[PDB]
């Protein structure tokens, strides 16, 4: 079998309390906490770009042996920093991976990480001793006082795909669904995305229903066959509406189980926000660590990308997977962050727009053990490398 | 066997004479004709963007049956018009391909179409009745009076990957090579690429030598084993220098053959210019149609992307491939174009920068049988479809 052998995520060291953001935006805190379903929003310091966040997510799950066996590094993002050079190239360099590897980016809104791991699996079919590194990295920025502001976030998720995966085996049952719609998009030159709020929810749910229906038909399966589902998470309130749209034909036993699985799956996302390509996979991590699913059980996954493309596929838990997760590290990552005021958040936000370096505001001295953007000279980004290196 | 079943290209209806461009830039025409090795430069009218060019390249090689079997549409480009929405989604819509397909973009400078077709092959390994559509589409724009201006071009190449390919079987011997270098890149916000002319030369050749050397070692092969080599073509002279850098250990019979093959491979490119991701594949079309290679013979291909990533792999000619090409149509495509003066070219160029529509200057009435960008309303691009639909 081939699948996810290792998985990890990274989010910036700052966050803004959603209740505080609500107060600053003149709305009832529960509108954000319950209405949208978010609790803490990741805030990006200038010294963390998609390259450094991606490197930080992958660094803790790649051994010296893995560096010799990785044949491809694929970066999924819709927050690129170059129109030509793939961020996968810089990350491959920062991680010290062997040279004879393919490095490139995949793009399609929040969907890109899915074809990356699926095609990584196809690539590995005839290469039992190789591995593939897939990294989802993004900064969901809508703008101060914008409609999408409350759903903002930033982070990266790294996955190592290989034979005899220690965590999840990817099954051969994926089915995608494409439909040309303008629910969310970002033309060249626009700093923030254009969005048709209401339309985005309809497009999202339709893609899910169409993808699921075809999958059920082709595989002769039903929701009762899954221990849990795992979806893309722009915000928990979204995934709940999508969930209820179909469980609406499932028996009571299945409904209770899938609803419970969902809460476990979006637990971590509630404290981060939308991280685009990485949302579904951050939710996968949350599900694997917060729930006690048994080996051999199957998870049903739905990946979405505005524009739009959806895909439903399944994966099976591998015997002993709990021993290959880093729940303590992940809980620590989230708890060790520092809360910043809305005012401070707005200042950070504006500085990020123009990559305005400030080593004191970004408290760079604290980042000795991680990768971070240190400066830009002659249009070339320079990165600080972990001191242990 | 799995490989290229159908292949075609599209370039805009205008071009500027390189001798004329030389006179306007105050340089000897031969500097361009022989020095760089280019004769005519493709010129982009505003009504041709990467989406319409891509659709035009694919439309003549997609049958109603293919539309039902295509499982993925992958667009390779470094000239994206949206930071989130993949151009593959619009092309999938324009071509009327069945809905249950993956659509996304791949990015890594001029390298992206290669992992696209290679992974398309891997995807098809267990899907005997499916096909994959790969489209390389780009606009190489350096700027008026810039160092790279003479190498400019625009166009798209479409390839249908399938089982029992009618033209070329892709062999299982690919090897890529990645090395972080800033020879060419384009930070977000930059209309044109930043380039280190001299460095780009060395980077291109080093990538080729490193990739070829590892390929030769892994396969136990030599240049004598190839009927011809096919490379990425930013400009003919480039590929000649790279070529001479290794043939420099080949016998005389091999040197004569590979040099002759190179001339056949860059024939079409001389009249178009650099089309980034599509250069290597436009050269492949040129080689297949201009040379009389025999079934069973093998071609060695080198793909390059600044940044940088290179890859060397081989493909074998299928019996009867000549009956599946479209040489007459291709000669017509190039011949039916209209020459524009340098002043007109500069006017087109400046208009393209701001997507300034002008139905008379772009002469849209002439484009009744092709796809073209007709307008942009509320940040959404609208396309004219062939009237035969
Ligand atoms: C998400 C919206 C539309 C929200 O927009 P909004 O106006 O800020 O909030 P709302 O008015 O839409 O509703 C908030 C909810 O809170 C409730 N509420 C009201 N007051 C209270 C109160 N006092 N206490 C408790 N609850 C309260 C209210 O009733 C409502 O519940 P609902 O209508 O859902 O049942 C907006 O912020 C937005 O446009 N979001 C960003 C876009 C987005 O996330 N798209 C949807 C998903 S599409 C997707 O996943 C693709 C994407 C986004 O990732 C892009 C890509 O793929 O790249
Ligand atoms: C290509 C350069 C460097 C040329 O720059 P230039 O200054 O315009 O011309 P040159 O000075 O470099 O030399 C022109 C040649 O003409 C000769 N010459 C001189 N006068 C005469 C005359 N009267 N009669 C005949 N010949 C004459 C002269 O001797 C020389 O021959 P060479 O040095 O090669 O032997 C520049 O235009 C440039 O920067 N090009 C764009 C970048 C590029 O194409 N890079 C090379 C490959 S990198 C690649 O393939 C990646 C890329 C570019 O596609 C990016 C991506 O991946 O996305």
């Amino acid at each position: 079998a081939i699948g996810i052998d290792k998985i990890n995520f990274y989010v910036p060291k700052y966050y803004v309390d959603m209740a505080k953001l609500a107060e600053a935006r003149q709305v009832d805190p529960n509108k954000f906490l319950i209405g949208i379903g978010q609790t803490e929003m990741a805030v990006s310091p200038v010294n963390q770009d998609i390259v450094s966040m991606g490197a930080n997510a992958a660094k803790d799950i790649i051994t010296d042996e893995d560096k010799k066996k990785i044949g491809m590094v694929i970066v999924a993002t819709e927050s690129a920093v170059d129109a030509a050079k793939a961020a996968a190239v810089q990350i491959h360099n920062l991680l010290g991976i062997q040279p004879f590897a393919r490095c490139f980016e995949m793009k399609e809104a929040c969907y890109a990480a899915t074809p990356a791991i699926q095609l990584a699996k196809d690539y590995l079919a005839t290469r039992p001793n190789e591995k593939v590194l897939v990294i989802a990295t993004d900064t969901a920025r809508y703008g101060l006082n914008s409609g999408g502001e409350p759903t903002q976030g930033a982070g990266a998720v790294a996955m190592v795909i290989a034979h005899n995966p220690s965590i999840l085996a990817l099954n051969e049952d994926a089915v995608a669904y494409t439909e040309d719609v303008y629910d969310f998009w970002r033309p060249t030159g626009h700093k923030y995305p254009l969005v048709d709020g209401a339309l985005s929810k309809d497009a999202y749910i339709r893609s899910f229903q169409q993808s699921w229906n075809e999958y059920a038909k082709r595989q002769g399966k039903s929701l009762a066959d899954f221990a849990s589902l795992c979806f893309h998470v722009p915000f928990t309130k979204m995934g709940k509406k999508a969930l209820e749209s179909i469980i609406d034909n499932a028996d009571e036993t299945t409904q209770e189980r899938l609803r419970s699985g969902y809460e476990d799956a979006v637990d971590y996302n509630r404290y981060v926000g939308n991280i685009y390509t990485g949302s579904l996979y951050l939710s996968l991590i949350s599900l694997l660590e917060n729930r006690d699913l048994q080996a051999g059980e199957t998870i049903g996954l739905f990946s979405y990308g505005s524009g739009s493309v959806g895909e439903f596929y399944s994966a099976t838990l591998v015997e002993g997977y709990k021993d290959h997760l880093d729940q303590a590290a992940h809980k620590a990552l989230l708890n060790n962050r520092t809360e910043v005021s809305v005012d401070a958040y707005e200042t950070f936000f504006k500085r990020f727009d123009d990559v305005e370096f400030d080593e004191e505001q970004d408290a760079v001295h604290e980042d000795r053990h991680i990768f971070y953007l240190s400066n830009i000279e002659n249009n070339v980004r320079e990165y600080h490398r972990p001191e242990l290196e």
